[PDB]
């Protein structure tokens, strides 16, 4: 309900000191209060579509009763850059499951790609968040190429208010079954990549789940969560960043900040 105007000027001081865009979107689930910046605009997804990813296979498995249990191999020329579990298991496979939480929790792309091809590439994703009703998010290519960022390109990319509200559909909304909305949670709040931006900004004391995205170039990076501070409802929100310049360097400082002027927005503790 509008309340950004309490952290509009800090936004666009946070954004000249780091030298690029910042995009946030927040909402109080409890009143439906929503801090704004940047929020329709388009960033790159970069890992971030993982966690979207996980939950098209959790919604997936609610169809096929077997699908998170299916061994799936792989050999070496599956394993991409950043595969930090999927290289351990080269030799035996992983299930389906393991794959969603190594994509989710230590960002494996290996994994990514493995359930890119199980759900029909990036087509397939995008067309479980259509299902979801966001008309923003596209998934256009797979991992490493999904991470160019560059300025103008609206593939690989949603907004921040789009991501936000998918998020809320799938982890506290009726977007997926209780025992997979439970598993998706569960996944977000055991991610390993998180600690240095959204969790930054969150007291020891409150639940997280997030999923961070790192592209490498053009200052491009992202975080989005689900907090539950304690003795009221849950804080859904969304913070990407880009910058100009293809050697800018991202900031997980930045994310952080840009969080932590999210909640002081929602006049969250
Ligand atoms: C640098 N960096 C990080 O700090 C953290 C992550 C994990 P994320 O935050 O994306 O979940 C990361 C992931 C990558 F895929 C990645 N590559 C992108 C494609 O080009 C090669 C580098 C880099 C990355």
């Amino acid at each position: 309900h509008m309340l950004t105007n309490l952290v509009a000027e800090p936004f666009a001081k946070l954004e000249q000191d780091f030298g690029g865009s910042i995009g946030v979107y927040a909402m109080d689930t409890g009143s439906g209060a929503t801090v704004s910046y940047r929020a329709e605009e388009r960033f790159p997804l970069c890992s971030s579509f993982k966690g979207f990813l996980a939950a098209a296979v959790l919604a997936r498995s609610q169809q096929q009763a077997g699908l998170l249990d299916t061994p799936i191999r792989y050999g070496k020329n599956a394993l991409v850059p950043w595969s930090p579990i999927s290289e351990k298991y080269l030799t035996t496979g992983m299930t389906v499951a393991e794959l969603s939480a190594a994509a989710v929790q230590y960002s494996d792309n290996a994994a990514a790609n493995l359930l890119l091809k199980e759900l029909g590439g990036p087509a397939g994703l995008t067309a479980f968040m259509r299902s979801i009703g966001d008309t923003t998010f596209r998934l256009d290519r797979w991992e490493l190429e999904l991470n160019s960022a560059i300025p103008g390109d609206a593939r690989d990319t949603s907004s921040p208010r789009a991501v936000t509200e998918s998020l809320q559909k799938l982890t506290l909304g009726s977007a997926l079954a209780a025992p997979q909305r439970q598993q998706f949670v569960d996944w977000l709040k055991g991610n390993t990549t998180g600690n240095h931006r959204i969790r930054a900004a969150v007291p020891a004391d409150w639940a997280v789940g997030d999923k961070t995205g790192t592209c490498g170039v053009y200052g491009t990076a992202n975080d989005y969560a689900v907090v539950w501070p304690t003795g009221r409802a849950p804080i859904v929100l969304a913070v990407y960043t880009r910058a100009p310049n293809k050697d800018d360097k991202h900031s997980e400082a930045v994310i952080a900040a840009a969080a932590r002027l999210a909640l002081e927005g929602l006049g969250v503790n």
